[PDB]
């Protein structure tokens, strides 16, 4: 809605998509934060009641079971706690604290159950709603996604040792870094229990299907620093403003013409995926399936956009 975080093609071209859930899933969720004792009261009130943070998810994964979509707003709420953390044991310097809780997140990951009531909440929460999102889809859907969170995690630390250090990453440094510490590719497997298939590593590494993935997650990433710029360490702008000196009425641009491109490029690969799942549907019973799925995962692909630019906006 301001004029320089506003899209044009965004609002004329993504329609908002709401999910049924949702009412429920605000409260579900707030429930959940209480049950696993992950935050305060006032802040459980504010995040999923003030803020309403999982209409993000509700706009995002269109066709997911109730249970899939409360089991991802859970770990979405978790990520957000995560992140609080994150950044506290930065302004604390509790290296020691943070280093800790990497070790441990790590083993939780590979072990959820053996993790549902470990002393530590931000723990033992983050292990239900894993434990919770492990039991969808085969285990090597199960696997793919703890190999892509260790990533995540690891990627957190590296961001701890930049941010305390007060290093300012390259451009190319931090797009590669922010494609991990935004989780891509974790939201990319989210997709897969929320269309009830396991895409085979084939359909999932179609040219088209991994570059619209990825271009979903770039705009939500880089629309994200362009709203958070002008406030501002870890964020494309920053990035631009040190190494390519540019000014803010020019970084500022920059990024804009990034995200305005990652829209225009999706338009294209959209078309090149959907052309993908007409394919793949060669008249079988588990081609359907397989275009079904792939379909309604490049629709949620779609959403992510408006999702996350409605969002901020609210």
């Amino acid at each position: 809605v301001p004029p320089s975080l506003r899209l044009p093609v965004i609002e004329a071209a993504f329609p908002r998509q709401l999910h049924p859930y949702w009412p429920k899933l605000q409260e579900t969720t707030r429930t959940w934060l209480l049950e696993k004792r992950l935050m305060p009261a006032d802040k459980v009130e504010e995040y999923a009641d003030g803020l309403c943070y999982t209409d993000l998810m509700a706009g995002y994964y269109l066709g997911a079971p109730d249970e899939v979509l409360q089991a991802i707003a859970d770990y979405s709420a978790w990520f957000f706690v995560w992140d609080d953390r994150h950044d506290r044991d930065i302004v604390h310097g509790r290296a020691g604290a943070w280093r800790r809780l990497r070790g441990l997140l790590h083993t939780a990951l590979d072990s959820p159950g053996d993790h549902l009531h470990h002393e530590d909440t931000l723990v033992a929460g983050f292990a239900d709603s894993v434990r919770r999102l492990y039991a969808f889809l085969p285990a090597t859907w199960n696997a793919r996604f703890a190999r892509h969170f260790h990533t995540v995690i690891e990627a957190y630390d590296r961001e701890f040792h930049n941010r305390t250090r007060g290093i300012v990453p390259g451009v190319e440094e931090y797009l590669e870094l922010r494609r991990l510490t935004f989780a891509h590719w974790i939201w990319t497997d989210l997709l897969e229990p929320s269309s009830g298939c396991e895409l085979p590593d084939a359909v999932r590494k179609h040219p088209a299907y991994r570059r619209a993935a990825l271009l979903s997650q770039e705009f939500a990433a880089w629309y994200n620093d362009l709203c958070s710029l002008p406030k501002e360490v870890h964020n494309l702008g920053i990035s631009l403003i040190t190494h390519h000196s540019l000014t803010l009425e020019e970084a500022i641009g920059e990024v804009r013409r990034r995200v305005e491109e990652c829209i225009t490029e999706f338009l294209a690969v959209e078309r090149d995926a959907l052309r993908f799942a007409d394919e793949l549907a060669d008249g079988t019973v588990r081609g359907k399936e397989l275009s079904g799925a792939v379909r309604a995962n490049v629709g949620n692909m779609r959403n992510w956009f408006s999702s996350v630019y409605w969002f901020h906006h609210e």
